[PDB]
């Protein structure tokens, strides 16, 4: 039959929308006829302040999550402490580690990046000690063995250079923040940024939108 | 039966995305259970660079209203000239008189601002100049005298301070630009920006969701 439409998701497990974006992706990987590539990047490498003590748009994405928990069926919890604080701390290790699980196990990495944001944007736990990196990823399902095999490959020049260049692919797809999905189909090339774009990528792909929970 | 919710759709003609959440809101307004109420308000009173010669965020926007206008089916096409000039012209007579509209003939609001985002954002015409608001309205299918009465008001004290308690209105709800939607349903009340929300919008309301061009 015809062949599968490469979809690529760019993502930084540090962004919450990255999640949202992810889950939906993935609830449609075996309904549409799509080759989801999932692309492990890191924001700090992408992103190129208000005085009031609470944002307007820091309250708009507090509000957005809460509603988005509920319509996705995702468990996405704000932080108990400062966002800047999550944030200082990055995902660099995280994603070096998800980087080099796709190198050398593309089979897990749906599940490994899942357990990821699951310590971060669900159960406000770190992300860049060893252990935590190590507890995700046998969570995901890894033998402890393979996970620590994987962690000691972090700061390896071939996963550090491959991390780059997926974050600069993401750079010239036209990326200033995440998630950035990039559909090929029909000939064109077209990249959406956000969650909230899903039915318009449908559209692209002359697929059916059931929805951000479709059916089995 | 049960009382419809009250929606209110803040909103600035010079704001291409509001036009689109606009369409979609009153392509559902008698199928929903809703109370679609239009509230003519102005960025100016909410907002509060670059130094790259084409920023990624305004090829994006060129992008997506590309696909936005085929998705959507409404005619919006970005202006041949600088968009920092329809900016910098604002849109200041135009929201007043819709404000005038709203106040004397509610019934015309409707075709009133789809006849104007026409102008600025199908057209690439002025919609400053007296001539250019009266050219819309008559298409809108006021008769000559009716528009010109209402010209006539948008200097005066109680539409200047309707157009500014309506704006005030849109900052009060967590306005950090438009357009944004507020619905009323279930003892809460949600702010949701922007146009492509539409579909949580549906799910806040327990209505039925039928993409961006629901059927007769």
């Amino acid at each position: 039959g015809p062949l599968p439409r490469t979809v690529e998701l760019f993502y930084d497990v540090l962004s919450p929308y990255s999640w949202l974006g992810f889950e939906i992706l993935c609830r449609y990987q075996n309904i549409w006829n799509i080759n989801l590539q999932l692309r492990p990047s890191l924001i700090t490498g992408i992103m190129k302040k208000p005085p009031g003590l609470l944002p307007r748009k820091g309250l708009y994405m507090a509000n957005d999550l809460k509603l988005l928990r509920h319509h996705l069926q995702i468990p996405i919890h704000f932080p108990k402490d400062f966002l800047s604080v999550m944030l200082e701390k990055g995902s660099l290790s995280a994603m070096r580690f998800l980087t080099a699980v796709n190198l050398e196990h593309p089979e897990m990495l749906e599940k490994a990046s899942r357990e990821l944001w699951m310590r971060v944007w669900s159960r406000n736990e770190d992300i860049t000690e060893p252990q935590s990196i190590l507890a995700a990823a046998e969570k995901a399902g890894m033998s402890a063995e393979q996970a620590q095999g994987l962690l000691e490959k972090i700061a390896t020049p071939k996963v550090k250079n491959q991390l780059k260049e997926t974050t600069e692919a993401a750079c010239r797809y036209g990326a200033f923040g995440l998630p950035i999905t990039v559909a090929h189909v029909d000939g064109q090339t077209h990249m959406l940024f956000g969650s909230d774009r899903m039915e318009l990528l449908a559209h692209l792909l002359g697929e059916k939108w059931m929805g951000p929970i479709p059916p089995a």
